């Protein structure tokens, strides 16, 4: 009846992870504003290391008079934009490193696991800093939209606006991937719930890198649209239109590999440094043909 227990508690996961997690205000000028600086925007961001790079979503900071990184010990300072990437939907922040940065608690080790439970470390509707519970619902799932599928961890843990650029982690503190997208489709109307997406922290800490080390993501453009593989479509003037490829060709093996999946091909083709030239096995009226082409970089977004 009286109690020296202990209650159950993800305190020492907050207390090792809460501090990294900042507040991420998107200012700019309103015709409106008449010289005065709004909110269009406002999300979290995450702090990586001790230098003051930190991640936070691309939706978050895009078209930005000013960006104002707020945290939890008070401190703020003014952001500025490393680079950005569409297609994850990532962008990196810098800020003055004097004093003392906190930095998300970051193990490449550890393998995220279905059933693993998480906390969302976030600011919902510019609350404050909030803390919600959930779990690893799924691993490498490719988001609300199918088309342009990219890795995606799915949380039941309660996400909401402002939540965006925030931190998922496990019991441990652990960085477990970086809060982005909440389903909201209805079949029937009716409202989603429990159903969140994360960047894997894996995924978000190369693209981070590469994001710190060039102004953008650098990745390999073949100029193709197909299924599995047969080429659905050819972009004008694309490498492939320069090699000459024709539509309605199958493709079996590309670059000395295989090409079975679709997703796995095109991750390698995004790989390889532009310019570089490679095998391409293509099967036209059953002809085994090996056209050579040259790569290019992907169009910017």
């Amino acid at each position: 009846d009286s109690t020296d227990e202990t209650p159950a508690s993800y305190n020492l996961a907050v207390r090792r992870a809460a501090p990294a997690v900042v507040n991420v205000y998107n200012r700019g000028l309103n015709t409106n504003s008449h010289n005065q600086l709004e909110i269009r925007t406002l999300g979290s961001g995450v702090i990586m290391d001790q230098r003051g790079y930190i991640i936070t979503n691309k939706h978050v900071i895009n078209d930005a008079d000013q960006i104002i990184v707020a945290l939890q010990d008070g401190r703020v300072f003014e952001a500025l934009l490393v680079g950005s990437d569409s297609l994850t939907d990532l962008a990196v922040l810098k800020i003055n490193a004097t004093g003392g940065l906190p930095t998300i608690p970051i193990n490449a080790r550890r393998v995220p696991h279905i059933g693993d439970v998480v906390l969302a470390i976030g600011n919902p509707y510019n609350l404050g800093q909030t803390i919600t519970q959930g779990i690893i619902s799924a691993t490498g799932r490719i988001g609300l939209n199918p088309t342009g599928r990219q890795n995606f961890l799915q949380t039941d843990a309660s996400i909401n606006p402002g939540n965006s650029g925030g931190a998922l982690v496990n019991s441990l503190g652990e960085l477990m991937g970086i809060n982005t997208l909440s389903f909201d489709k209805s079949n029937d109307g009716e409202t989603p719930e429990g159903i969140g997406f994360a960047i894997p922290f894996q995924l978000a800490t190369k693209i981070m890198d590469k994001l710190i080390r060039d102004g953008r993501v650098i990745r390999g453009y073949i100029g193709i649209g197909g299924r599995e593989i047969v080429v659905n479509e050819v972009s004008p003037d694309g490498p492939a239109a320069n090699a000459g490829i024709q539509v309605n060709d199958l493709i079996i093996s590309v670059d000395n590999k295989p090409a079975i999946s679709a997703l796995e091909t095109m991750a390698q083709v995004a790989e390889i440094r532009p310019g570089s030239v490679i095998p391409v096995v293509v099967m036209r009226d059953d002809k085994q043909l090996t056209l050579q082409v040259t790569i290019q970089e992907y169009p910017a977004t």
